């Protein structure tokens, strides 16, 4: 109950929320059905509309008006945004040439440049080019400020997960808003778009920007707007807040538009009905910028124009139905649409089996438009697993499609022509970023980046220390004129050992064999140097990775490759090698097919053994440095060392062998040499972070050889590809992957065919940032380059998406 008989007199859009049953006057009171009786009358005035006219100029103040054209309005902070244009002969902001803003130009008493976040729902990245004719205000922000060709949203590419990611810097799995709809099994409560439960604070994890600001003594406007408050009123409220006394005036503000998303759902992303919504958004931006100019704030405020996600063409007829796959359809609950999430309808049903459900949904129809996954097998780049609100069974739905349980769900629950929620690498889901103000750069284009990075930057803009988050602080320093964040490289925690020859062959009883006993100061002085690290400069181009946790490991040097070998996990944490454009692929000689060789630098007790692999009927092995790429027949013996060996299922060896035999050479040809760092990843609890030894759920049968959940590779070359990878004077180019180490290839419906028809497609799906690999390994790469650290952090956050041009 609310005692709605209080009054909003002088309280309109109050910044502090009053505790019920006292009636409210803040911009959210409508949503809670809690506004005072006179809120509409006093706070949502519409009389005379939103614009000054020639004859309204100089008028006598009439408090009933929506905005004012009287002489006193500027000091009152409540003129219509076009007052000075109409009445004082000013130009609109958009008609003014842009001029570099080298310093904040602010009224006296402003302690810092305010930040205004202008967020647009469903604003697809290609609207910037495609709608540019009808968006002159936005086009001026974009060309005069700092802009990216697009910004990558988080998965799922829905509204709430993305807006909350913008506010927190966290993946949805960490912030807890994992969809627009959710069931939390611990609360036993459901979260929905409509309804009351979503207002409960227990759903919302991490620390959003307005809380970060408040705690650190920076005042914030209220970020959320009830839908029925028109856009013109949102703008005038912000402009009014900016006229408050110094001690009361917020420093950070947000505006939200439900457009163009709202019309996009109805008409598709490029429906002819989409032009009007883009015009209206531009007009709103114009109103803000005119209002700012009037207040002498247009060269003071930093403005961010940002979207939550794009919009794709999707129609009713493009729906897959689980009823065409499952016999047991009524025993499941599906969260439907542009993603699928499945759980048991009843926790009392002991005959529910996720394994049989997954199998029934796997590669069943020729052009099947969704792929089922256990959540821990989803591409690691989605970071979509580590939350109890994410169901074990997930469906990744093809762009342009929906999944639903039964046909009746679609026509008894065509309306829409657009939707979103798909994989966050999909071009149509990409959204926008523009930064304009004294703190952003002038007329600068920056590369695409992820929206998880923005929280840090908004903190930088306000002089705040960011709460712990998933951005990489410093990676967006190149967007900023000043207020950059200058991080230091993390300190290495464990130093390596550098073992020499310490064991005789006969001390090893590993069950391993090799036809290598076939016999000189030319070549023996030479081989000793290689084992002391003489070629290390060629194969370790960016310094050795730093180990950021406590462990015991050895550096092992070889002619063709260098490794950091873990005595704890009994295999390399990383193996580094360079393959020049000129390098040649050779085969594994017949006599060496099953050769595994003891490493006389590493004790038997810290080695793998071949007997375990023989005994384990499910597990085989592969090598991190590929024997195919040995520099000479004698160097090839090094690739068969037991310390270069790692556990691999036969199904996975198909993937790995093709990558090593074919793909590495291909990238070296195309990229003018590559440097490759490969290694294992252990993430049994799917938290995106390196597992400790006591977290490993699987070993090679009868041994302490732990089985990786994933295998990574980081592939680096010169951005200027006229320079060879090992002789690069400037910026680097990277692509990486984190391949799931699976005992079957069920994920690839074409896997019965030649590796050339399905393996590269698998790898592209499992594309990754170096940063993702750092989290998963506790390693820190690119420690020794001639590049600035900020540039390297940008490089580490890069994602190669394999999408065509936006
Ligand atoms: C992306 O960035 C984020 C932010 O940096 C990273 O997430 C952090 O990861 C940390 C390392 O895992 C984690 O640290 C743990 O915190 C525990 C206390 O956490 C509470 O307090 C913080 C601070 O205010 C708060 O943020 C947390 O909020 C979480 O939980 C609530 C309620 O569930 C949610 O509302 C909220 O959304 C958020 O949930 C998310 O995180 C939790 C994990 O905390 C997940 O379970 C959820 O799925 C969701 O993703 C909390 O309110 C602290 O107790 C931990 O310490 C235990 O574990 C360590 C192991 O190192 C051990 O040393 C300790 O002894 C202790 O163990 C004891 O408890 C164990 C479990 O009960 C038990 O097994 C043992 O036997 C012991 O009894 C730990 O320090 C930190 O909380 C999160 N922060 C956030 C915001 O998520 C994230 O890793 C980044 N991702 C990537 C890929 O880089
Ligand atoms: O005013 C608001 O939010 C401001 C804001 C702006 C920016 C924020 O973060 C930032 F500041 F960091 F950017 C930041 F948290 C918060 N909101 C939240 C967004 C929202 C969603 C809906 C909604 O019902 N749908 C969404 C579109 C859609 N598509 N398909 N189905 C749907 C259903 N209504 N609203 C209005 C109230
Ligand atoms: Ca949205
Ligand atoms: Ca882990
Ligand atoms: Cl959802
Ligand atoms: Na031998
Ligand atoms: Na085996
Ligand atoms: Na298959
Ligand atoms: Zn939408």
């Amino acid at each position: 109950w609310t005692a709605t008989s209080g009054s909003c007199k002088g309280r309109c859009f109050e910044l502090q929320e009053v505790g019920p049953p006292d009636c409210r006057c803040d911009n959210l009171c409508k949503s809670y059905s809690s506004c005072c009786h006179d809120f509409d009358e006093l706070c949502l005035k519409t009389a005379r509309g939103w614009e000054c006219t020639k004859d309204r100029c100089g008028e006598v103040r009439n408090e009933e008006n929506a905005c004012h054209c009287s002489e006193d309005c500027l000091s009152r902070g409540d003129c219509c945004t076009n007052y000075q244009v109409v009445c004082k002969g000013e130009s609109h902001w958009v008609d003014d040439d842009c001029e570099e803003i080298k310093v904040p130009e602010c009224p006296a008493g402003f302690v810092r440049p305010p930040l205004i976040i202008f967020s647009v729902d469903g604003f697809r990245a290609s609207y910037m080019k495609k709608g540019s004719k009808v968006m002159p205000n936005i086009e001026k922000l974009r060309s005069c400020g700092t802009h990216a060709p697009y910004m990558r949203p988080v998965y799922p590419t829905k509204t709430f997960p993305n807006l909350y990611t913008l506010a927190t810097g966290l993946y949805p799995e960490s912030h807890g808003i994992v969809g627009n709809s959710m069931y939390d099994p611990v609360f036993d409560a459901s979260f929905h778009l409509r309804g009351r439960e979503k207002f409960n604070h227990r759903w919302w994890g991490g620390q959003p920007l307005w809380i970060t600001a408040t705690k650190q003594g920076v005042r914030a406007g209220t970020f959320f707007w009830s839908v029925s408050i028109p856009h013109e009123r949102r703008i005038l409220t912000i402009l009014q807040w900016l006229s408050l006394p110094d001690n009361e005036r917020p420093s950070v503000y947000a505006f939200y538009s439900e457009q163009p998303d709202f019309s996009g759902h109805k008409y598709g992303p490029f429906g002819p009905e989409m032009t009007n919504p883009l015009r209206e958004i531009d007009k709103t931006v114009g109103q803000l910028m005119d209002g700012l100019k009037q207040l002498r704030l247009h060269r003071c405020v930093n403005v961010i124009f940002v979207g939550d996600h794009g919009m794709e063409d999707v129609t009713c007829d493009r729906t897959e139905f689980l009823s065409n796959y499952l016999t047991n359809v009524d025993d499941i609950t599906l969260v439907p649409g542009t993603l699928g999430r499945i759980r048991a309808k009843s926790i009392n049903n002991s005959k529910y089996d996720p394994k049989t459900i997954i199998a029934a949904l796997t590669c069943k129809k020729p052009d099947q438009h969704f792929k089922p996954y256990m959540k821990q097998h989803l591409p690691k780049r989605l970071h979509y697993a580590n939350n109890r609100r994410i169901e074990d069974i997930h469906l990744l739905v093809d762009r342009r499609w929906h999944v639903a349980r039964k046909p009746l769900d679609v026509y008894k629950k065509c309306f829409f022509q657009g939707d979103h929620g798909f994989d966050n690498k999909v071009n149509s889901m990409q959204t926008v970023f523009v930064g304009y103000g004294p703190t952003f750069k002038y007329r600068t284009k920056v590369p695409p980046f992820e929206n998880i990075e923005l929280y840090n930057v908004m903190c930088d803009l306000l002089g705040l220390k960011p709460a712990p988050n998933n951005g990489t602080h410093g990676s967006l320093n190149h967007l900023l004129r000043t207020n950059t964040f200058r991080p230091t490289m993390p300190d290495e925690v464990s130093r390596p050992n550098y073992p020499g020859i310490m064991y005789l062959q006969s001390e090893f009883d590993l069950g391993c064999t090799c036809d290598d006993k076939v016999e000189n100061k030319l070549e023996e002085l030479n081989k000793r140097l290689h084992t002391k690290g003489s070629t290390k400069e060629r194969h370790l181009l960016y310094g050795r990775p730093a180990v950021l946790y406590r462990t015991s490991y050895d550096i092992l040097y070889h002619t063709d490759f260098e490794s950091g070998y873990s005595e704890i996990f009994l295999m390399p944490l990383w193996t580094s090698y360079t393959i020049s454009k000129q390098a040649e692929v050779s085969s594994i000689p017949e006599h060496l097919t099953n050769c595994v060789r003891p490493d006389v630098r590493v004790s038997p007790g810290f080695s793998q053994n071949c007997l375990a692999y023989k005994n384990d009927k499910q597990m085989s092995y592969g090598f991190l440095f590929p024997p195919y790429l040995s520099s000479s027949p004698e160097a090839k013996y090094d690739a068969f060392l037991v310390t270069n060996m790692v556990p691999m299922y036969p199904a996975f060896k198909r993937v790995w062998a093709y990558f090593q035999r074919v793909l590495v050479k291909k990238y070296a040809s195309e990229r003018n040499g590559v440097n490759v760092i490969s290694g294992p990843i252990f993430d049994y609890n799917y938290d995106g972070l390196r597992d400790t030894e006591d977290e490993i759920k699987q070993y090679v049968e009868g041994s302490s050889i732990p089985v990786p959940t994933h295998y990574y590779s980081i592939i680096t070359s010169c951005l200027d590809f006229t320079q060879p990878a090992d002789k690069c004077d400037g910026p680097l180019s990277v692509s990486s992957f984190i391949l799931p180490h699976r005992p079957d290839n069920d994920e690839s419906c074409n896997s019965s065919e030649d590796e050339s028809k399905w393996v590269e497609e698998l790898m592209k799906m499992h594309t990754a940032r170096v940063r993702d690999i750092e989290h998963l390994t506790g390693l820190d790469f690119y420690r020794k380059t001639s590049r600035s650290y900020s540039e390297i952090l940008t490089l580490k956050t890069y994602l190669h998406t394999y999408e065509s041009e936006i």
